[PDB]
């Protein structure tokens, strides 16, 4: 297949991250894309090594006494730190170990999306992807800064206790697994949002049909037809993406619920003791901010897609009300008016949950319960 | 745009409340309405000042010892009082700081609503708004009385402890923020309910089409068409209002859940100690009544709108069953019978929750859990 | 209006119960029915008196010491007994004080139901009501027996402690309020289930249209039309009943959730002490059975109505698949196939909850939480 | 009726398990099937005997002191062991005591399924059932191994304490009831999944209609009709199966929620004491795995059926978009496009819950609450 503009860049990031084993060749505005068996094998080696190192680190930190373990001063702290580490190793594992199938899925649907773009204004439509890439890359940079600053803070806790080398080798795996699960989450928030921008362009191309019939190189008598076919393809591609991501997309939500449990637990315990550990207190608040912003980066592209859905259901009904009775346009709008009832576009990871924003009301409805219930066992 | 009747009065209230930066000019039954940049800047100054004063008050009350702090006798009381104050400052802030965009939204949809009223019986239709205004203003008067009586009670607690000036300056901000969030909530319960009354008038204008065809200046062959167009416009306007309010409409619900947690906590603790503080006990019960009545003033206009929805789905199906087969009326009723399946009228703030009355079953399903869980940490 | 068969008997029960202020005159198989202002005033007097007596009883039992109060041995026992009494006084009050409007609703919809029965097999269709009455009356008899046996047990606790007269006058009101709320709940479970039996008869009258067209005094070309009109009327009547009952129908569910909290609390505390109070232990288990069976008598007629709904959606689609293309029957089946998408028949009290059986999964999902949370405060 | 291929084998298992009282006669690839009154009476005797023996065992283990009761060392352990046993006796009872009606249901729907298969590729379609049987039998073998290993472990606990005969006779009933409820659950996961495979074959037979019209012994003008009739029959059969299983299908889910409460309770208590009981610790973890895998064997065939549903709604809309306007194929696709809106295929046991995979999010949302709440009462 062919990738045009910044989608090539976000995939290049996922490739060096081992989340997209793609080999590609340059073009004047594009890259031709292929799977490499070697890059798959490299990615499996890399993440298997980093998962082994992360588990070996967790085992070492469980073995070292609570006296020396600068964030694991008690059994309960060991339990919550194990929760912090382990589900991120789960998300990293189940994410990358599916990566070849996810890229088979992308190499399937992207040909259809290119065929759709060939009618829906592909000309300069890449500027939308350029803007979305420029916006989204800044999130990964911000997280990289925060992760490094976290490791530097714990490295200072190690240095002030004389244990730098061991606390380094115990966590350098875990931090890189965090970075990998961030790259997976951003890659989802890119693909599902470029598809949303294409839906927006389709929707405006339909909207101007309303003015064309009230008063675009073919009459609405044909244009509504060909747009309804594109409105089929731009559903099938959404169900492709929702399936190819559905497993890590739900695992990362479960891991983020667990982190929104574990991080406030630390914040509260570390302000029940004397607040003198100011750097820790701030770093944990910035982590709580990241553990919310990541969830908002998961759910926002879905809500902004389903709003394009609802606005298409609006503008079709406007057009259907203006269109003259019984003429061919009326029948083709009938076709579209049923299509919008059958092919409802919506992400749902493994079908396990409706990924619209009510998911945040549900997840916070769990977080606020479980945080308090868990704290109650500390005292 | 133009505002006729008491909608001008409720907007005038919101204007002096700094929730609607509208400049308007009088007419024999109406006002012409415009945004003023000066009234925007004034509103931003006013609410920024009152939020600064409210935070400065909360900081002062946290600084003053629990001995002298007549409702903050312990750390837990300080925590729950901070919850009481702060989310009301959040609602006031996020409410007013969006006000110019909300009035841009109103100045958009109200022209379409005036165009709809030009066909749906705008003649004397203002009496519905007059009645709704007369009913709703009494709620704001009642709340103003309750708020003043609360401040007078705490001022008496201050006077009997010799601390009147400090307890005054610590809370005069907070009370005015409460008043502002009440004005925002009432303004929603006006706009979303005037739109409901217009839906009712549309629905009756359709209902009498059933008698007209069984036996309104044009045949049903045209009237059902033009009504179906109005039935599009009276959906688009609902999605405009639901979006322009959606953010403060959900923040105020979250704040009201938090108050239905905090206020019963006070009531229970202040009846676990000796009930001699009769004025406090009554005032807190009246606050619990207000914290329920406000939520009912949020949800009731939605439920009474969706009941007009359901009754329109009923009466259309009556009309469709009587209408003769294959004649033009049958096709136009087909159009309407699909429109009612696509353009389902319903509020949903930011889409985050279905604002129908099942929301109260959900929110009380949370309140009764969290109140008990929180009390359990006191003892 | 006119009431035929056992519906007259169940209304006669509700009339002597003061839940249906109907004056009626006999016919050879029917009664003519009217509202009496005198029977309304009598019912308001009766329930106002019994609510005053029940509150006066609760006040007396709160005044008498826990030593003598044979089921109120502690403050917590007083709190849960107050919960037991008070929401039943709420249900009795809000039930009966709406009774005239509920009978206005019945005197409205029953004329339409008689008009429907005039086509859908009203001839001997009363035998369904006869069977349903015979079944449902046995539930009220069983509850009357259980209530009397409860009062006799507590009267024996009073006699063995020498306090019979006071414990009698403290509870004789409460028991009669329980009986009134049982009569209200049964009356709902009669009306909503006779309407279900009429839906079943309609559905079979449609089903045999499938054989008539595959091979009922008019061709399917007309019969499906007239049945679709009846299928409108048998929705409008359901929305009438669901609204006229919706308030006490939801209050009684909330009261039954509260009783499924309070009664197991007694059962557990009274088996944490020595089980020697065998009669009490059995009587409380029989009460827990009644507090489940009442909820099942509320929800079952709804689930058995919506199953007739779903089976009508099935059999219409069978008929639509056999019917020949383009002939008039195809258009009339199109009409019906949309009607089944718009006029979905379902009860919902005040819209506050979907009264289908998932309600029991939701309510038990609350009961099992709140029972344990409440017990945790006892020790 | 007639059963072809491995469905005969899974029914033969259920017959020796007393869950399917079928008498059958062999054919070259099939068996003719009948109910036997004798096999019904035998099954009622067998399960009544084993329920009596299981209750007698539970009573004996409650009678024997906590000193000797190798998994019932305290009252709380007796309570949770009673929960472990009793709801499995409930599931076994309510399962088998309905078995004749369930086989009446099967002997009804299987004739229609054979009639459908006569058009949808029944030729070699049995290989799908062969594969599904080969896969599913391995689950019952695995569970049999685990159950035997559990009984052998407890028999060793008995032998090392000299009490082998009594601990044998106290549990040999319970284990066989576990095996019976496993056979019931697998039988559901066979029937509901063979029906899914038939839906898949139907769906592909429709899909190739898209290529046939773009370019199967009759034109799409007929084929889409006859397929839409089969698409009715393959809904009616699903509602038959969902009803005939709905009661034990929901009871077994409730029992599995209760086991996911009770088993982690043991695991946690038996790791709060010293872990030396390694065999117990492993066996309880393998039980927790089984208590998850059983629930996944319940829900997975539903989710994989509703995905065939959604993919049929997709491919119909593809076909409807290609089909030429106004020709007969367009009307027959209109028929199908409404049928997919009315006859939505989905299991729901007793309607009490949507059995799609969101059920696992709901049930784990309960499990994680109730496990912690219950543990909190231990200490
Ligand atoms: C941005 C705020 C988003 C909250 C919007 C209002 C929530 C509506 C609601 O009432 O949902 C509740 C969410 O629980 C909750 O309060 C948890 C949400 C946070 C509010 C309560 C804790 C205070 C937060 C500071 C409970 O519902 P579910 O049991 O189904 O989960
Ligand atoms: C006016 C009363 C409105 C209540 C109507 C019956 C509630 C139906 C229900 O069963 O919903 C329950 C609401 O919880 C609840 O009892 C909380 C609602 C209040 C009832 C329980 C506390 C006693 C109130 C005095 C739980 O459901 P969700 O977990 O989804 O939230
Ligand atoms: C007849 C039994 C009916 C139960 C059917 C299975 C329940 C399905 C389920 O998982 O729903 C759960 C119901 O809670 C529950 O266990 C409470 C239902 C009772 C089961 C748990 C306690 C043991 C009962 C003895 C939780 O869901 P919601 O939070 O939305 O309320
Ligand atoms: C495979 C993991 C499946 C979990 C998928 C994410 C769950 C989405 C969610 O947020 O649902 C929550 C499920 O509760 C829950 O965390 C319980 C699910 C397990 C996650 C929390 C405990 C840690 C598990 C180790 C709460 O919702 P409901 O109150 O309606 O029930």
């Amino acid at each position: 297949c062919l990738v045009g503009g910044a989608h090539a860049f976000i995939l290049k990031i996922s490739s060096f991250c081992g989340l997209a084993p793609l080999r590609f060749e340059p073009r004047s505005q594009e890259y031709a894309v292929t799977i490499s068996k070697g890059k798959c094998f490299y990615s499996y080696i890399l993440v298997t090594f980093l998962v082994i190192c992360t588990i070996y680190g967790l085992v070492a930190e469980i073995g070292v006494g609570v006296e020396k373990s600068v964030r694991m001063s008690s059994r309960m702290s060991q339990v919550v730190s194990a929760c912090d580490i382990l589900v991120v190793a789960v998300t990293a594992g189940v994410g990358v170990y599916g990566a070849p199938a996810r890229m088979r899925t992308m190499l399937s649907y992207m040909e259809n999306i290119v065929a759709v773009d060939r009618e829906l204004g592909r000309h300069h439509s890449a500027a939308t992807e350029r803007k979305l890439c420029a916006l989204l890359l800044l999130i990964l940079l911000s997280f990289t800064i925060l992760l490094v600053d976290d490791f530097c803070f714990y490295a200072m806790q190690a240095g002030k206790t004389g244990r730098q080398w061991e606390i380094v080798t115990n966590y350098a795996g875990f931090y890189f697994l965090w970075y990998i699960v961030m790259v997976l989450e951003l890659q989802f928030a890119f693909t599902a949002l470029s598809l949303r921008a294409r839906l927006k362009l389709f929707n405006e191309a339909l909207n101007v049909t309303a003015s064309q019939v009230c008063k675009l190189q073919v009459p609405p008598c044909e244009a509504v037809g060909r747009l309804s076919r594109m409105r089929c393809t731009l559903c099938e591609v959404t169900r492709h993406i929702a399936d190819g991501y559905g497993l890590p997309l739900v695992i990362i939500l479960m891991s983020t619920l667990l982190h929104l449990i574990v991080t406030p637990y630390f914040l509260i315990m570390e302000i029940i003791v004397s607040t003198h550990r100011l750097h820790f207190l701030v770093l944990q608040f910035l982590w709580c901010t990241t553990h919310l912003i990541r969830m908002l980066v998961v759910v926002e592209p879905c809500h902004y897609t389903m709003r394009e859905g609802k606005r298409t259901e609006d503008i079709v009904c406007r057009l259907m009300t203006l269109a003259p009775h019984g003429g061919v346009l009326s029948s083709k709008l009938e076709v579209l008016s049923r299509l919008l009832m059958l092919q409802n576009i919506s992400y749902s990871p493994l079908g396990m949950c409706t990924l619209d924003r009510p998911l945040i009301v549900t997840v916070l409805g769990a977080v606020t319960t479980y945080l308090v219930i868990l704290i109650q066992f500390q005292r």
